[PDB]
C-alpha cells in the first residue's frame, strides 16, 4: 500500500549540500589530533584519583572544542540554518553540540573492542579514558549503548548527515524565539529523510527505520541531560578550566 514518492530536484540538493559540508568537516583519517594536548593515561583501575589528575581531560577537551568548531561549520552549511537570526543559531548549537558531537563520534566508534578508534592506539579511547577525564559510569555506559544501537541501524552516510542536520534544527530548545522557523527547516530536513528511506533504503521493509532514528534523538537529550549534570560537577574541581578551552566552558558553561 504505502507510497514511494521520488526525491525532489531539491530535496536531491539537501542530501548533496549536506554529504558536501560533512566531507568538508569531518577528517576520517583525524590527522589534526596530534596537534591536541597529548593523552596521558595513569593508572586507576577510583573517582578521587580520577578528579585529581583528570590525565584525559586536557586532551579530550581539545577533541570536544575541535569538534565543536567543526559542528558550527557544519551547521552554518545546513539549508535554511542561515535564515535564521543569528541569535537563534547560537542557542541551537550551543544546546545542541554535545549531542551532534556523540552522534558524529560513530563515525569512529567501533564494535571491534566498543571504542572510538581515531589512530594509532594513543588515539583509540575506551570507558577508562572516559573516566580518567572525571566522568561517571551513568553517562559513559549510556553512551556506549547509544553507540552500538546507532551502529546497528546501519545509515547511509545520507542518513547520518540529515539525522545531524535535523538534531541541530530542533524548535523545541529552550531559548528559541522562532520557533516556527526552525520548525519549518527541520520540517524540510524530515521530509527529505524519510522519502530517502522510503526510496532508497533496502528491502525497504524499515521505512521502520524513521521511527528508530527519531527514537536516537531522544536518547540523545537524555545524555544532553546527563553529561551537563556531569561536566557542572567536573568544573568545581579547581583549576579544571586550565583543562578545557574557551569555547568548550562557553558552550557548557
Ligand atoms: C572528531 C570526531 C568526533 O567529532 C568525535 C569523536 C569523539 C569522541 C569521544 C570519545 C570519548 C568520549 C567523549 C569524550 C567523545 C564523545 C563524547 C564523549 C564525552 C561525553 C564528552 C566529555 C566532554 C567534557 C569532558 C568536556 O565534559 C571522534 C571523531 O569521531
Amino acid at each position: 500500500d504505502s507510497l514511494r514518492p521520488k526525491l525532489s530536484e531539491e530535496q536531491q540538493r539537501i542530501i548533496a549540500i549536506l554529504l558536501d559540508a560533512h566531507h568538508k568537516t569531518y577528517d576520517p583519517t583525524y590527522s589534526d589530533f596530534c596537534q591536541f594536548r597529548p593523552p596521558v593515561r595513569v593508572n586507576d583501575g577510583s573517582v578521587t584519583l580520577e578528579l585529581s589528575q583528570l590525565s584525559m581531560l586536557p586532551h579530550l577537551a581539545d577533541l570536544v572544542s575541535y569538534s565543536i568548531q567543526k559542528v558550527i561549520g557544519f551547521a552554518k552549511m545546513i539549508p535554511g540554518f542561515r535564515d535564521l537570526t543569528s541569535e537563534d543559531q547560537i542557542v541551537l548549537l550551543k544546546s545542541s553540540a554535545i549531542e551532534v558531537i556523540m552522534l558524529r563520534s560513530n563515525e569512529s566508534f567501533t564494535m571491534d573492542d566498543m571504542s572510538w578508534t581515531c589512530g594509532n592506539q594513543d588515539y583509540k579511547y575506551r570507558v577508562s579514558d572516559v573516566t580518567k577525564a572525571g566522568h561517571s559510569l551513568e553517562l559513559i555506559e549510556p553512551l556506549i549503548k547509544f553507540q552500538v544501537g546507532l551502529k546497528k541501524l546501519n545509515l547511509h552516510e545520507e542518513e547520518h548527515v540529515l539525522l545531524m542536520a535535523i538534531c541541530i534544527v530542533s524548535p523545541d530548545r529552550p531559548g528559541v524565539q522562532d520557533a516556527a522557523l526552525i520548525e519549518a527547516i527541520q520540517d524540510r530536513l524530515s521530509n527529505t529523510l524519510q522519502t530517502y528511506i522510503r526510496c532508497r533504503h533496502p528491502p525497504p521493509g524499515s521505512h521502520l527505520l524513521y521511527a528508530k532514528m527519531i527514537q536516537k534523538l531522544a536518547d540523545l537529550r537524555s545524555l544532553n541531560e546527563e553529561h551537563s549534570k556531569q561536566y557542572r560537577c567536573l568544573s568545581f574541581q579547581p583549576e579544571c578550566s586550565m583543562k578545557l578551552t574557551p569555547l568548550v566552558l562557553e558552550v557548557f558553561g
